């Protein structure tokens, strides 16, 4: 139904997409696991300097050189993982494409460099107890969404992420998962991470390399429900599964 | 509520795992697949001694492939026991070696067939079907009325309305958009109140969309699985049990959230 645009190139939301996570904790591996992502199928690339401190200079190091080198190489999606707006600014130099930040640009000047850069930006919903699971995070981003558009960020330039895995039990995840599809009436697009997370490994009582196929249960459940981007960690997989729901709700 | 064949319930109130256990071109190896299946926990082993995809099987060479394994695993283990035949000796026999359930491809069109089942009591699945290009004025509708005509055939027969199993038939006479137009409407067949079972494990269904090998199709037929599943199928019939099982976990915690 819709479509978002950056730097000339536009980004199909009719279909689901699949972000590729491309986390820095050497140039070299970091270009041919890209690399490895965009020919599975993956039309973002996320870059991320921090897992959910580090040094500004530090994190910034990491980061713009794997953007910028990127950016030269192949015509995709970049994504920076980063809460500060020297990152923000950084990167935007780099070429960076998206704004996807955890913390939602609440960092000291983290919204003005994001404003003027005039990039997409992705807002998380973030904290365990809750009265209403659903109810707090429509609020959550009612608020910063208003934050947003008064910062001169067009609305139509926002993404929302309900953030899973942040702090939110086993429970919250699932109720999460199951009413994903009321987060559209925001008229804006999903982005979800739920890739290796502890919601599948503690259901399957596995570890991380053994959550792909939980991992991807849950993303097409939550593609099913409309969900458009889907931040992974295995890209070929889930790209595979998107295409069996694309095709499913393409039949109507 | 659940399904009954000796004893054994089912429970409906979640997606149940059909391992296939094609016995085709030795039963030590088909008890170590089964064992290995049961362990991905799979609640279901269904036995084939026929291709559905193909040459022709003699009804005592079914037999000789299908019932040995049967009377095995009802010894062994403590699972329902699926026969996938369309021959009424090979469902007589298997029911007398301990067999769970009966799913039949041909809906009991068989001679003898629909007697031989009937006799039996154990449930029955029925699977609707149509080198000829696939095509239907609506592919649901052609699917209702399939099975309201066999599930008559099969209450005048003798057999319970309960005992019956629905299979809308992925794959069976449907092209690429044929099948994901059912899986699509899949909700729909929940009105004949009976269960539904759909196999689209490794099929060209997925194999047309993502152009690989057969057992590299996992995880589109996983994707298959878990979309069914949310749309309320009981029963999943699948090559690789241990994923699927692991998605449906996935799926069943969605649902009682
Ligand atoms: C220790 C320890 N490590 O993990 C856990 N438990 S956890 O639920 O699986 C868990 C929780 C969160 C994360 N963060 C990973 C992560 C990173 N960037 C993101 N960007 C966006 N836009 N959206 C996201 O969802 C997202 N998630 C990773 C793991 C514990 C406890
Ligand atoms: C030849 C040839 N080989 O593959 C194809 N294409 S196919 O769509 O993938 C395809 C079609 C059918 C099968 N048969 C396998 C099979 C066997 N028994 C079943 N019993 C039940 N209850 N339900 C089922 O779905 C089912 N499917 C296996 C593969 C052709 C045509």
């Amino acid at each position: 139904s819709m479509h978002l645009t950056a730097r000339g190139l536009t980004l199909d939301l009719s279909r689901p997409q699949v972000m590729g996570i491309l986390n820095v904790t050497n140039l070299d591996q970091a270009l041919q696991h890209a690399q490895r992502m965009l020919s599975a199928g993956a039309t973002l690339i996320d870059i991320g300097g921090e897992s959910t401190e580090v040094s500004e200079q530090e994190e910034l190091d990491r980061v713009v050189p794997v953007v910028e080198a990127l950016a030269q190489r192949f015509d995709v999606w970049l994504s920076v993982d980063t809460s500060k707006a020297a990152v923000i600014t950084e990167s935007a130099h780099a070429g960076a494409h998206l704004i996807n930040d955890i913390r939602s640009l609440q960092e000291p000047g983290a919204l003005e460099a994001a404003a003027k850069t005039g990039l997409p930006v992705c807002l998380m919903h973030m904290q365990p107890y809750y009265d209403d699971l659903m109810t707090d995070i429509n609020r959550f981003f009612q608020h910063h969404i208003e934050r947003c558009v008064a910062a001169g960020i067009a609305k139509n330039k926002l993404l929302l992420d309900p953030g899973f895995g942040f702090g939110k039990n086993l429970a919250h995840n699932y109720q999460l998962l199951a009413h994903l599809s009321e987060l559209h009436h925001f008229e804006l697009p999903l982005l979800v991470g739920m890739s290796r997370k502890s919601m599948v490994g503690q259901l399957l009582n596995v570890p991380p390399q053994q959550r792909v196929i939980g991992s991807v249960a849950c993303a097409v459940i939550a593609a099913m429900q409309g969900a458009q981007i889907i931040r992974v960690h295995d890209v070929k997989e889930t790209v595979e599964a998107m295409c069996i729901v694309e095709a499913t709700r393409s039949a109507k």
